């Protein structure tokens, strides 16, 4: 792809982040932690499962981040509503406001209504994310595998401003404590 050009510089909300997580200073890097990290409750944070926001808001034009998701075995990654529910239990959708992908026990899937199965011969470790308002457009790219097309959610209906999206997964297993981490330009 010729995407890299709309690169952004985006960075995590600590407000937005479930109270288990754990941000890095410069807000490029996030972990499960292995406990409360001792915040306050706000209105903001993702209450069910171990996601967080970017600061960033994009409500036009084309916009492109990366993502290393290295030696992780789950996680969920893209776009969302700005609104999006953040108490309690829901699917990542477009119905829902999400334009996401994961993997999960050795597959990787879209999360589409129900959730659609991906064809990646390369795990990635690291992941590009393409997203153009006006178009309806949110891409997926293999950085791993010569920036191969993943995943593409096209006619998208954003209905409002749009923010990066992650989660890092529980770690039940011990095997899934590895950051995410935002890639440089
Ligand atoms: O999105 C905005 C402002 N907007 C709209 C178009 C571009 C821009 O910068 N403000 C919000 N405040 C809270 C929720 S969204
Ligand atoms: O779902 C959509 C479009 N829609 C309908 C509801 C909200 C929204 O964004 N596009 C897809 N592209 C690939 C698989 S689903």
């Amino acid at each position: 792809h010729h995407h890299h050009h709309h690169m952004v510089h985006i960075t995590l909300d600590r407000n937005t982040a479930n109270s288990w997580l754990i941000i890095s200073k410069d807000r490029r890097q996030v972990r499960m932690g292995d406990t409360h990290q001792n915040v306050s409750d706000n209105k903001e944070r993702f209450s069910n499962y171990p996601m967080v926001l970017g600061a960033q808001r994009f409500s036009s034009g084309k916009m492109y981040w990366e993502v290393d998701v290295t030696q992780k075995e789950a996680w969920d990654l893209g776009v969302c509503r700005d609104s999006v529910q953040r108490k309690g239990q829901f699917s990542l959708s477009p119905e829902n406001g999400f334009w996401t992908i994961w993997l999960w026990q050795d597959s990787y899937e879209a999360g589409t209504s129900p959730q659609t199965t991906l064809h990646i011969q390369v795990p990635p470790c690291q992941i590009g994310i393409f997203v153009d308002y006006e178009a309806g457009v949110v891409s997926f790219y293999n950085i791993t595998d010569h920036g191969s097309l993943i995943y593409t959610f096209s006619e998208c209906v954003f209905a409002g401003p749009l923010r990066p999206f992650f989660n890092v997964g529980f770690n039940y297993s011990g095997g899934n404590a590895a950051p995410l981490k935002l890639c440089p330009l």
